[PDB]
């Protein structure tokens, strides 16, 4: 019940934050938030799975370059539920991002293009409320 | 030389509003907060204008069509410093805009085309902190 929004020139750089803050539709199949240059280039996409592509309550993790998805990392850890508010953060270090929820779980992914900075982020499925940068 | 962060599909419809905050530079002679429908159609642009084309500290706002702009409408009320932060509200109803100040200041602009929603936001030579909607 949404189509996500995007943001260019976020310029995320090592040693700092982005922290999403949104809200989950009741009926939401999954959501993602993508770290990247564009929508075919992405260092981190984000992917909470409810029921969707064969996983049910499962994260997956993956980047993407020229249209062509990496090798993916699945979570077991899912503190998310259809209809709740989600609250997360994403700390971009060279080496890997680290992702923390207001659950207290946190978790990272290792980086696989090292940028000088981050340019573009964009959701799927979450109806953002604030979007901050740290 | 300074421009910002471009959000799309904010998808704000009449009765709602979005808070930018951010920081502005010690050297800054004016900054600007555009909505619209992209870089050339402009609904709403603020522009700040500490010391700009014979303008100083002075608020001047404006509609763009097509990259014509239209009738200025300007401004005394000017609560801003330079090398400090700012926040600035902005409230979408149908017939105009509402801009409110931290300073508990406020003002409106006219609508001069109504869209069933704004799907861009773009800053100019302010430092992005976070974007909020309600
Ligand atoms: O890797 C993230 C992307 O995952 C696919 S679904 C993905 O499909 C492959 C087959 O190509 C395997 O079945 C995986 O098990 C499955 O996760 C999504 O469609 C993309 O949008 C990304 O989310
Ligand atoms: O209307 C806001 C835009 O104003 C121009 S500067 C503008 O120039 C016209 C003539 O071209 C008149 O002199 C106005 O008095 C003067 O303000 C800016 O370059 C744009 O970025 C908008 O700020």
């Amino acid at each position: 019940a949404s189509a996500g929004v995007a943001v260019t020139n976020l310029n995320l750089k090592p040693g700092h934050c982005v922290e999403i803050k949104g809200s989950i539709p009741p009926d939401c199949k999954g959501f993602a938030v993508n770290l990247g240059e564009d929508a075919s280039n992405f260092l981190l996409h984000f992917n909470a799975r409810f029921d969707l592509h064969g996983d049910v309550n499962k994260i997956v993790c993956n980047s993407k370059e020229a249209d062509a998805w990496g090798s993916e990392q699945r979570e077991e850890v899912f503190p998310f539920q259809q209809g709740a508010e989600v609250m997360v953060c994403f700390e971009y270090q060279t080496q890997k991002i680290i992702i923390k929820f207001s659950s207290g779980d946190q978790f990272s992914f290792p980086v696989r293009k090292v940028l000088p900075s981050i340019p573009f982020l964009s959701l799927e499925g979450l109806a953002f409320k604030s979007i901050t940068t740290e």
